[PDB]
């Protein structure tokens, strides 16, 4: 075989920011990374992060009518990626948000970017340290389903996944 994968540490650097809501004023809270999509290093054996594959939250009402759409959009089935999505629902009380690790691993992915990632599923967490929530999918229907992603946050009372998507 040829298994192997070593995180570049930074994966935690960006994760430590995803755990918390890096914001403050009204001109920042909207610029929160709703989901950070990672990607296997060039070496093909090191867990690292991307540069231009992170969807914000304010985009929903800034330059993106559908934020959740941007995800699956750049979430092909030929490229296993790791994303830390933080769905925002509005139950019978007030708008909230739940951080989750949308484990995107398309079973139809390339063995040259699948045999690692898959087996890497545990290697990555080595840095996450038992991530709170999670949601692994292998189909646009499973990843592009509000009801599904709304399960990790509690879709019992959730009237919407963003006052629109649901």
């Amino acid at each position: 075989m040829a298994s192997g994968v070593a995180v570049s540490d930074g994966v935690i650097k960006v994760f430590n920011d995803m755990k918390v809501r890096k914001s403050s004023t009204p001109e920042e809270v909207k610029k929160r990374k709703k989901a950070v999509l990672f990607c296997l290093s060039e070496d093909k054996k090191n867990i690292i992060l991307e540069e231009g594959k992170e969807i914000l939250v304010g985009d929903v009402g800034q330059t993106v009518d559908d934020p959740y759409a941007t995800f699956v959009k750049m979430l092909p089935d030929k490229d296993c990626r790791y994303a830390l999505y933080d769905a925002t629902y509005e139950t019978k009380e007030s708008k909230k948000e739940d951080l989750v690790f949308i484990f995107w691993a398309p079973e139809s992915a390339p063995l040259k970017s699948k045999m690692i990632y898959a087996s890497s599923k545990d290697a990555i967490k080595k840095k996450l340290t038992g991530i709170k929530h999670e949601l692994q999918a292998n189909c646009y229907e499973e990843v592009k389903d509000r009801c599904t992603l709304a399960e990790k946050l509690g879709g019992s009372a959730v009237i919407s996944l963003e006052g629109k998507p649901l």
